[PDB]
């Protein structure tokens, strides 16, 4: 829509006093400037295909732990921990869904350290929507099992990295500087001597609610789960993240890694894709267990197929 900042000190301090001090919101952090035009085009989900999760019985009636971390459960697998940048694109859909698909090469694919191609699910999956003006998650990893996906180093993402911020400390260009457009899908790597190496899922499939999320996440590692993005989210720093106020700006793709307790407020963690300049350090903590702006309502995930 406009070129309004979505953020003001008034907001922000309405926002920290209805909250509680649950979480801190900051409005003079990497966002107190950006536009809701750029703000919207960071929320890239739009409009199951899958069929549902069944978990056996010794999956379902097993005890799960307080406190769970993705990254501390499987120490040896590079690609938990890192933080993904979508850029000036509404990717998030693919973003999320690539990045989780990398993670499970490693819990589940025999593969330590692959990087899953967004750009070539971004670009070729046309069934999945319209590239950078948004797409749906359940598609993306219908696509990863019956087309399958290049990795990073056969496709990198086409976007460099950029802030938000004035001075960036990792020194990114601007974010107002840039507007993408989906890219061309491609048959062959950026570098055609680089040869074509086609990864896949053998079977797709559908979560929802708590305890489906907290059981996936233990026996198979991160996963695709959105949510609707509000004005207070842009402003976050710190906390279990909870809606008190802002106009509703879309929906948007995250991974989930983690679970815990912070004071008696129940929480999970999840990776997002707006570099580690923004939250906490890439992540945010959001309350888990009412489905706060739907987080629960709808996850996307699946079992990658062993090379050869
Ligand atoms: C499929 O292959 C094409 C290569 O033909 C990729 O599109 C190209 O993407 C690169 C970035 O990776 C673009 O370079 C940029 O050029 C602009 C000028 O328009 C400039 O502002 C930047 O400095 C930057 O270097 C290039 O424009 C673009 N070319 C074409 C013909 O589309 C595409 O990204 C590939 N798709 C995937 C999914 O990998
Ligand atoms: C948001 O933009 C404002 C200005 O429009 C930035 O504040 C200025 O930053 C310059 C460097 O670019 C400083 O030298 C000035 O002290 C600031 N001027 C004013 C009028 O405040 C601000 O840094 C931007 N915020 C972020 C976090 O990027």
């Amino acid at each position: 829509a406009e070129d309004a900042p979505v953020l003001s000190k008034a907001f922000v301090d309405r926002v920290n006093r209805l909250n509680r001090g649950i979480w801190k919101a900051k409005y003079d952090g990497v966002m107190q400037n950006i536009t809701l035009r750029e703000a919207k085009r960071l929320n890239g989900v739009i409009k199951s295909i899958l069929p549902k999760r069944r978990f056996t019985e010794e999956e379902a009636c097993a005890p799960l732990p307080s406190s769970f971390d993705s990254a501390e459960a499987w120490p040896n697998c590079p690609t938990i921990p890192q933080i993904a940048d979508q850029s000036a694109c509404g990717s998030c859909w693919a973003v999320a869904a690539a990045s989780a698909m990398s993670d499970r090469f490693c819990t589940m694919g025999g593969v330590q350290d692959v990087h899953i191609s967004a750009g070539d699910l971004l670009a070729c999956c046309s069934d999945c929507g319209d590239g950078c003006n948004g797409g749906d998650p359940d598609r993306a990893w219908a696509y990863f099992s019956s087309t399958g996906l290049v990795s990073d180093y056969c496709q990198p993402y086409p976007f460099p990295h950029c802030s938000h911020h004035s001075k960036s400390k990792n020194g990114y260009p601007p974010c107002s500087q840039f507007n993408f457009d989906t890219p061309k899908c491609n048959y062959t790597c950026d570098d055609p001597c680089i040869p074509v190496v086609n990864y896949r899922s053998w079977t797709s499939y559908a979560l929802q609610g708590e305890d489906d999320y907290m059981r996936e996440l233990f026996f198979r590692g991160p996963f695709e789960v959105a949510f609707d993005v509000y004005e207070d989210f842009i402003a976050y720093n710190s906390g279990v993240y909870h809606h008190v106020s802002g106009q509703y700006l879309g929906g948007h793709a995250v991974r989930l890694v983690g679970w815990g307790t912070s004071n008696g407020v129940p929480y999970w963690k999840i990776a997002n894709s707006w570099n580690t300049e923004w939250g906490m350090d890439g992540y945010f903590l959001i309350r888990r267990g009412s489905s706060e702006c739907g987080i629960e309502d709808g996850g996307s995930a699946g079992i990658p197929l062993a090379p050869n």
